């Protein structure tokens, strides 16, 4: 049937201004198809566990077991005997008191914020913190106060003005790969009587003792109120989790709308995560190699005069406007380097990022090639870098 | 660390008013543990497919295959070669032009509404429509105009007053099991130049030719703009889908925040759905049996004086306030009948429901037993039904 004018107008306008403008007629994030020979730096699977035979075996085994039909809200599954062992193990892993499974990192953040916020609750959020955190705050009708990226001085002034609130940060930032000043943030939380929420999606598994994370690495675990993470990065699974050093996870399952009104992870999924955790705990070798390759790439690109703000395995090439970003993308892909285009609504219109996500399967030769491709891009490329 | 007052006060109040007041000290939804002999009416797996040997085998096999590391946004996977066969099959199944997979039914609704709504778009939503639709409208900053349940007069008045917009309904309602007046809603949409969105979460698989849904059953497919569904009901899988009789699914992947910022389903998950679809297509006998059992139950309960608004496999026992609901729940569970308590925020505080979700494994003896238990419950004097 015919669409009403206001919907048709929106779709017509969108296709013109987001698909039709680009050379290939597709959205800016969609370039050319990658060949087997190309270097792919797009996946969040940092320790290259997507195809791990032990994970696949345990997941298949658990699925083939007699399946109880648990197609329902997790609200109904909160009796002690119905809660999955993975929660207790992830809590022990990170050093937090309690863990609660969620269907996504997005839902973990939205759910936690809905539970701990009242309307007009002060939420002090890093300008570059994940969209799920910004949205979580917005859905709860909290008062969001952005602070300049990693700027503790700016943060202090905001809390001085508005009073006690929730300080919200990524441990490692999704677009830039910068690291939050977690120690200073803990100090500030104490200095002003705030709660701290740290999203460790990009540090859990890759950082800390046995991959326990950045809070564990810095010995700050017992001074942080909340941590969250997508399990779709290093844990290579479509899920999320909320950790609390308090009783909040007793309440989340009955308060969070995504936790109430969206279906639970099935029991076999929880079992697969148990194996993933064991593999991650022992993956000292992969973590070290990733760390070394990441440092090499950061040093190599910084030498070219490129702005590389990263301190991690996530490297952000800052490519300015969309037209320029299309050029940089086309050049890199033409020379066998496939990153991820980060544009609006993930960034502002004129501050786009081509994100290179490193994983432990990337070797010295590939690292050298990336620097080589970027060097030719700086010197011979008909485009700029911010 | 101890929580600051602004959180602690909320949590304290919540525990007091939602956990402490109940006899067992737990949330209202949490009763006693069921025995293997008990009648369990809690799962949305209407055709009892959770333990189907063929589905399990297809998933495990596709899981054990060589997996590509696709842990990223689905926006990066919108090339024709990256889009799954299940989407084309599901579109043919329902008779809709195009289908787009989502991570949940919740995400399907939230994403679609974000794509087709502008700020202040009129959204005419049934009082009892699923929370995901209410929230999808709220996130999009749409103007919600709630209409009395299944009340086309109230809807007509609202659209005359506020103008063209989007009419949003469940085909079969999640708490009451009532059926939307879909033919009349199609007429109203045409008369007033509105778009119609129908959530078929509770009719897809159970109703229509080969389980194609209620729109298909009524021959209304080609007159409806959008249909959505959780695949976590009859399809017994943690996913959702958006169907369009237009070009909107071209745009959803790049606009919807869950589609953009949350990880996609993996290829093996899609293959599992293909097998599930085939089984559902041929499950005529299961559909027929469920339909017969559900009618038998509604007849049996309604003659006892209970209000039973249902016309489907979802049967809502209307139990009034929370104190009454607790007593009803306890009686039913003590006598071997386990439904799901639906209370706030899913219902009003004084209009709680104990939902009986029937499935095709339920037999005549069990239906007779439920009727017997409720017959004795009516005469017991400890509580009431509405
Ligand atoms: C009518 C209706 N729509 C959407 C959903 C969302 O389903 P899902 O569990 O796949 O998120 C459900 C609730 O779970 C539902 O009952
Ligand atoms: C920092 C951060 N937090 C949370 C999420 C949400 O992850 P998920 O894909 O599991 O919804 C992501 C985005 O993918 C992320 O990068
Ligand atoms: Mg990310
Ligand atoms: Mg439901």
């Amino acid at each position: 049937p015919q669409l009403p004018d206001f919907i048709q107008n929106k779709i017509d306008h969108y296709i013109e201004n987001y698909f039709d403008i680009n050379k290939n007629g597709k959205h800016l994030v969609l370039g050319k198809q990658a060949s087997p020979d190309d270097i792919i730096l797009q996946s969040n699977d940092y320790l290259a566990l997507a195809n791990h035979p032990l994970i696949k075996a345990r997941l298949a085994k658990s699925l083939l077991e007699e399946q109880q039909s648990l197609f329902m809200s997790a609200s109904f599954l909160q009796n002690d005997y119905d809660k999955p062992m993975i929660e207790k193990r992830l809590a022990k892993f990170t050093g937090f008191d309690e863990c609660l499974l969620s269907q996504s990192g997005w839902n973990a953040n939205v759910g936690l914020l809905q539970t701990i916020c009242q309307p007009n609750t002060n939420v002090y959020i890093d300008f570059f913190a994940h969209m799920s955190l910004w949205e979580g705050a917005r859905y709860a009708n909290a008062q969001a106060h952005p602070f300049m990226h990693n700027n503790c001085d700016h943060l202090r002034m905001l809390i001085q003005r508005h009073g006690p609130g929730i300080i919200v940060v990524d441990s490692i930032y999704s677009t830039l790969g910068t690291i939050a000043p977690l120690a200073e943030l803990v100090n500030i939380s104490k200095e002003f009587g705030c709660a701290l929420l740290v999203d460790e999606s990009h540090s859990l598994g890759t950082h800390g003792p046995n991959g326990a994370g950045l809070l564990a690495e810095l010995g700050l675990t017992r001074e942080v109120h909340f941590m969250t993470a997508s399990l779709a990065k290093t844990f290579a699974y479509r899920a999320g989790a909320i950790w609390c050093n308090n009783e909040v996870n007793r309440c989340v399952p009955f308060i969070s709308y995504p936790a109430i009104f969206s279906s639970t992870l099935l029991p076999y999924e929880a079992a697969g995560l148990e194996t993933t955790l064991e593999i991650i705990e022992s993956a000292d070798n992969r973590r070290q190699h990733l760390d070394r390759m990441a440092r090499k790439l950061r040093i190599g690109l910084s030498q070219l005069g490129l702005t590389i703000r990263s301190e991690s395995q996530i490297i952000g090439l800052e490519t300015g406007d969309e037209r320029n970003t299309e050029k940089v993308r086309d050049y890199l892909e033409s020379n066998g380097v496939f990153g991820s285009v980060f544009c609006r609504p993930a960034t502002s219109k004129n501050k786009n990022i081509i994100r290179l996500s490193l994983n432990s399967d990337v070797n010295d030769e590939q690292i050298a090639k990336i620097i080589e491709v970027c060097s030719d891009a700086v010197n011979y490329g008909d485009f700029y870098f911010r």
